[PDB]
């Protein structure tokens, strides 16, 4: 039997290696496999990883005429001591067991021990949707201990940044994934004392062009539109009026498509002003002609009770595309 | 072995510490980590937190040349004594338990001991729709032992209102959250008797801008809209006419754009109380030209038979804007 | 120990207290904690509550100086014989598990049991939309016991109808609830004989207010505007036509708005009754015009070539509307 | 104890009955307790029911002095030799087990054993909707042995076409269910040998007149809508031209607001044929009257520098609704 | 007892067969049962299957008087090795479990061993949406061991090609499948060494005449209409006014209610390319009106202070559809 072969019943595994001394260093590398979800209205991510995790016990020495490795699956985990990591901050976590466990064990004849298991976890993430759709998000994984204090356990990364390693096709639907890389910090908990915490930091970026084709391009196109009744005889009503009446009609059907398919957040957002700037234009456009055919009734009225183009006309033709561009001007220069 | 310091056998751990004397005290504190989800339709709420219990047990004392104490994961549970308090009104929770079960028990010498577990649950909050979008609520968090009453377990906050601490970045996207707090009350039941209770309570409101950008600007701009037609001349039929029926139906489109991006609950708002009002006054507008239409006709052909504004615009022209400003103070005044 | 106070390893607990002669009475009694969710498409609901039994067993009596019980958890249950309900017509449910079991027996000295549980279940309710959205749905709960028959187990109400309790703050977030009673019936297994039954049922109602302003009143409204045609100056083509045509397209939005707001239910109700019937008269209005053109062309034509109110529209100004309030009459006596 | 009485540790039952000879009956009847949903895009569906099993094993006969048998719950099974029934075809499943194991087993003095079991299955059905509305669809949910073949196993229905009951109350939402019975095939592997497999058949349809009402209806009224502007005044260009675009713009908006109510079956159904046909006809009756409009322009302007009813409106008033009307014979003559 | 005739507690199975000399050969195969689901958004699919083994262990024979074999189900698997396969880059995975664990063991007097069990398995696929709805996708699922290297255990398909089949009925809703086959590859880590890949591929095409006809032919059609304004006198302003922005509203209708249909994919794809270009056709036939309109009012002002078809409209007729129909030569000639 190989287990007789390691004295398992000739110590106590409850306690750590190196007990009642100096804390035992535990060493940690990381290989990411995919990013399988996200989710904007509950904020959260989730990923699929190898955790590994390197330290030594002469406890699990055993002699040999070699220098071959003995190699145990899950079942011996429950008969020695190991580090007990869990992940900080996160929502549900699951070890995966087909067609067995996924669990692995190698002990050397000097008692140096790796463990390796394969895990999926869903990870919270604060967003912050003020500048949509031109934002950018941080997010992080953060791994520590549970039960030991930086007096009995010392948490590192094995070989500093050359311990994470990521999958070269690595993908999201709908963001694009940059600048992978780690850090430590050290946490506070006023029960139990001060831990070792290990992050895994990278960050998301949106599709600019495809955002500016759907949703700007369409509401400068009606605002555009709206400026030819300028230009048209003020003395044909039955044309000017429902002229305007459907440029009004026709921009609040975009705007109630566009909401239907943004992320359901509710607040205030850039491309909202945009479009209800926009709105108020086009309603202005209607305003103006209203006031010309008014006027103009009441001097034909004059006239004959006494017995060319109008300036509004001339004017709103100049105006209105001047404070369209200011607006754009200053609307970019703040946004980006 | 470590487990023999303590004296496992010798003792029935099936009864509880001080059993046939006074109630023993069990002091308890919270950390709350993080709010992960909130349903409108089915009125629940989902958190994470740390729980950790603290009770002092003679059978558990051991000897020491020195101030140490021990400490154990879950596997000792099962052999011990510990209280068993629950979630009351929840409707779903587990603990997790990667990459081990996510428990801990702290043993000192004299026989204190801490115990400490990390935990996720689903718990229901009856809420009132009635003033939406300007509505508060207000939800809960309860906390109460199984088996045991007042007289052989007396549960209560081990620090008063210190014993609740929060995550600094804690978040909801449609929400603000604020003020938490702590409460106790004594609960009855027929079937057993007294009980202690203990409650965490917080406070939500929606950001009210938001709301009002998107609702009821576009629909007092229609309302207004609808009112150009008072000073258009009564002789171009073929532009009052189009121009009322098409504010209809813009109206109609924004009404029902604006029902499909609400919670789907089925009974009476505030905001539906504006909307379907400011839908009133626009069918009204059409009705006054009809009113008008058909009188100029039937003087027309009697002037021939026997062979200007209209007073009904004239008049409509103050009464329309006036009666929907006291509307709006009346309306204003009830809901703030 | 407490469990060799009851006499465990003298007793076979695989058989039934008094097996060989009359059946062992065992009552119930249920205290209902919420109402948790309710799917239409899927017709069922799902609820959380606290089940009690009680019975006696002379074989766990035990010695005692005064008169205390004794209390245990779930981990004795696996040693003696206890009652197998299980829920009739159910989809799925579990027993809820944190931080332990929320089981509990209570043994008196005599051999009187009590035992308790916390569970969720999920159960069909077969439903009828045919008079939505006036419809009643009446719903129901079952208690049976697996393998023993009448004969061998009587199962029963402890307290006839006050051996129901619900909680004061129960509600659902579309439906009223109201009516909760209890009832017994016989039923019949071929396979293995008779069994008693234990019911809970309740009944369910919408909010009509809600429904009739959504949806009767914009309809009719639209009815009425479509009559405004009839006294328009029948010479004035260019706005008879487009008024007609644009009445036609907002009343098929409407339509699409209101089916994509209720439950996906692929079958006739009453409100399609009702928005189809107003969908055709709006119709009908437009013929009307069409004929009134041709004629009055033909007139002119004739008198021509030769060389006023017309009574189509003096009938309909009539007919109209009494057709609409008779149809209305016959629909509000039918569904009430 | 009444383990005792069959003498459990003087027997191997990890071999078959009769092991070394002919093979064993095993039989089988089956009671359906509900459906419970339906997923046309995954293709499947759900149903619960309970399994019963007949067999005889004389290493179970226990002596009696008369004819009562013994029951036992669940935990007797992994003790002896039972069948390993499966369903093919299967994405997931489940055995009941609130408030215990759903599981039950009556032994008779002689050996007989009846074995009983509540469970939820999940089974894929492959579906067509080229025919949509007025397809029809055919299910199936199928029973074999996992490991043991023809050979040492035969698998029979017990009482031929009685040994299948279904609940009176079955019944889903959306669809009609006729035509319950059952059938037997021999099926080949060639990793090991034959198998029997058992049927259980049935057949489901939809409710026609729904759809008629909410698809074909709106389409035809709009087409017949399209044929009055050949009625109108050639010389009413102003009326003409509005009519046509605006029933493009009303047909458009039902094709679209109809496709939102479909299940997501992206290839072409014969109710996609009828509406895209329709839609066709409304384009063409614009065409028309823009040749008519350009025609009798040119014939004026001809006329002026020299110095009735227009042949396609008279022919187009018969042409359109006899094409139509060919169109729909054709249609329901091949789709029934 | 059959697991006597192995020598169960006569051999260390914690070690391999051949354990310290030459690596032992494992052989596979593979049936496909059905593929269950896809999703587009998350970029995976899931499938169920049977897998099975085959190799030879000398410490399982035993003696025997003929030729047959012995069969065990699950619960010898944690008496004996067996090989550790698991899948590569997959999500979720699980063993089906009714009405008991779906595992088969069969041994030879000789040793040799099948090894069988049924699984499901959902697996990532990423996918290019760049040439939608006219693209194709490839998809795989990878077979790899967990502990073991090329060194010690050697992983190949047993019958080559002949080792995978695949059900006569597979299908998904809304893709067509094909062309199914087998590759090995051998993969590196840095962590462990060399290991043996088995890959299974097949590919994935759309119904392109569904998407043909639900969304190029109504643009198309559109863009065709516009072109009807050119043909109508440019006297009749409030004809040719109303028609081009109504034709601007149908087109924004269609493209919203496109959106609405497909997956949510935020990046351009070349139907949004169509459906823009077409778009900006229908924007440019209102502007040449208005210059049209504009031009004619000019000179008709001028001519009355000295006191036939414009130019404009004649090239229009001819220039628009020329370059519609270049656009379409280049845009197929491109996206195939
Ligand atoms: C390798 O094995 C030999 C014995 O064959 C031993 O003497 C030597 O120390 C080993 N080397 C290492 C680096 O373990
Ligand atoms: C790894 O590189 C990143 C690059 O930004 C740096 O921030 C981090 O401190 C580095 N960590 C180590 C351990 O070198
Ligand atoms: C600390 O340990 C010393 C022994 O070194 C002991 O005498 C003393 O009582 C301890 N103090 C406390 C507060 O436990
Ligand atoms: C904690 O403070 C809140 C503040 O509202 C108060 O309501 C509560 O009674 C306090 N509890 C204790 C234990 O002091
Ligand atoms: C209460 O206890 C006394 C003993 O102190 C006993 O004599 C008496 O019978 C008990 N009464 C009941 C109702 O059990
Ligand atoms: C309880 O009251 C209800 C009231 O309708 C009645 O139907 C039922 O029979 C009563 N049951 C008992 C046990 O009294
Ligand atoms: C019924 O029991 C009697 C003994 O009382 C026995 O002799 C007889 O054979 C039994 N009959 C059957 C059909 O088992
Ligand atoms: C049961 O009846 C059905 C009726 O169609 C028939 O197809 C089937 O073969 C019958 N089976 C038996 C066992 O009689
Ligand atoms: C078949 O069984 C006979 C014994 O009856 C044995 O001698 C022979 O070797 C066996 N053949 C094979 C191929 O196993
Ligand atoms: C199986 O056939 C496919 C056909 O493309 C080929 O690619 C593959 O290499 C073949 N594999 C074997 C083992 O023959
Ligand atoms: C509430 C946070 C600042 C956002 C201010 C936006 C103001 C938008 C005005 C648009 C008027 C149509
Ligand atoms: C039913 C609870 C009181 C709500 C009353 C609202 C009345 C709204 C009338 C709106 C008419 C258009
Ligand atoms: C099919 C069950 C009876 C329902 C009959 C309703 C008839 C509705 C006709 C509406 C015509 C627009
Ligand atoms: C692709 C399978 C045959 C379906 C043929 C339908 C043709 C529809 C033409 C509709 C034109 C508007
Ligand atoms: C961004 C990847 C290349 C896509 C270029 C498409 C340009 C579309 C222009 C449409 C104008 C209406
Ligand atoms: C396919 C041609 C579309 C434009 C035709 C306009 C009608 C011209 C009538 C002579
Ligand atoms: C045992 P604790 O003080 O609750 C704790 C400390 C650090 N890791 C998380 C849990
Ligand atoms: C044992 P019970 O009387 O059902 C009970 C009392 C208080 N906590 C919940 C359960
Ligand atoms: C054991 P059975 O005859 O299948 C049965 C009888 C009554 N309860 C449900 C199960
Ligand atoms: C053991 P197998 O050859 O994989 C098999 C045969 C028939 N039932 C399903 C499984
Ligand atoms: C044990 P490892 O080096 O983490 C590993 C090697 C190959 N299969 C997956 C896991
Ligand atoms: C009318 C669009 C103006 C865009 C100007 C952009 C300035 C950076
Ligand atoms: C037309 C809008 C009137 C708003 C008045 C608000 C009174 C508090
Ligand atoms: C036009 C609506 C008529 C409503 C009549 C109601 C009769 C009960
Ligand atoms: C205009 C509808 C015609 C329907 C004819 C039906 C022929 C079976
Ligand atoms: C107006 C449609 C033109 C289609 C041409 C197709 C060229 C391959
Ligand atoms: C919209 C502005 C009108 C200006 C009238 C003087
Ligand atoms: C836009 C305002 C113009 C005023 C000219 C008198
Ligand atoms: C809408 C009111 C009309 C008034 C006619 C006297
Ligand atoms: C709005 C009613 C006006 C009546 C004037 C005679
Ligand atoms: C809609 C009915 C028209 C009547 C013509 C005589
Ligand atoms: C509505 C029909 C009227 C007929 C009058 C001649
Ligand atoms: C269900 C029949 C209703 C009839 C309404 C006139
Ligand atoms: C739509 C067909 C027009 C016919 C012109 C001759
Ligand atoms: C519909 C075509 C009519 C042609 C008459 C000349
Ligand atoms: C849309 C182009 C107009 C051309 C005016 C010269
Ligand atoms: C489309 C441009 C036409 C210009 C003719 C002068
Ligand atoms: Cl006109
Ligand atoms: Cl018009």
């Amino acid at each position: 039997k190989s287990e007789q072969l390691l004295r398992i019943d000739d110590h106590d595994f409850s306690m750590r290696p190196g007990f009642g001394g100096p804390a035992i260093p535990v060493g940690v590398d990381v290989q990411v496999e995919s990013l399988d979800s996200i989710s904007e209205v509950d904020m959260d991510f989730t990923m699929t990883l190898y955790l590994r995790h390197y330290w030594k016990d002469e406890r699990l020495s055993f002699p040999s005429t070699n220098n071959l490795s003995m190699t145990f699956d899950g079942r011996l985990v429950k008969k020695i001591w190991v580090p007990d990591m869990f992940f900080v901050h996160s929502k549900r976590s699951f070890i995966h067991d087909t067609t067995t466990d996924n669990v692995m064990l190698r002990v050397q004849p000097d008692g140096k021990v790796l463990y390796s298991l394969r895990v999926t976890v869903t990870a919270m993430c604060n967003m912050d949707f003020s500048r949509f759709p031109l934002d950018t998000q941080t997010c992080s994984l953060e791994i520590e201990s549970y039960a030991y204090t930086e007096d009995d356990l010392m948490l590192y990364w094995k070989k500093g940044n050359d311990s994470l390693k990521t999958d070269e096709r690595i993908s999201l639907s709908q963001f694009l994934i940059q600048e992978f890389h780690t850090t430590t910090k050290l946490a506070f908990y006023s029960s139990t004392g001060w831990y070792n915490r290990l992050y895994i930091n990278f960050t998301l970026r949106r599709h600019i062009f495809f955002f500016l084709l759907q949703t700007y391009f369409p509401a400068t196109l009606m605002v555009m539109l709206s400026w030819v009744s300028f230009w048209i005889d003020r003395r044909a009503v039955p044309a000017r009026v429902p002229l305007g009446i459907t440029t009004v009609l026709t921009m609040s059907t975009i705007i109630t498509g566009v909401n239907a398919s943004m992320p359901r957040v509710s607040y205030i957002k850039a491309v909202d002003i945009y479009l209800w700037v926009s709105f108020v234009f086009v309603f202005l456009s209607v305003l103006e002609y209203a006031a010309v055919n008014y006027l103009t009734t009441v001097q034909e009225r004059k006239e004959q009770k006494l017995r060319d183009t109008h300036a509004i006309d001339k004017y709103s033709r100049i105006i209105f595309p001047a404070a369209y561009i200011l607006f754009n001007l200053i609307y970019w220069s703040i946004f980006s």
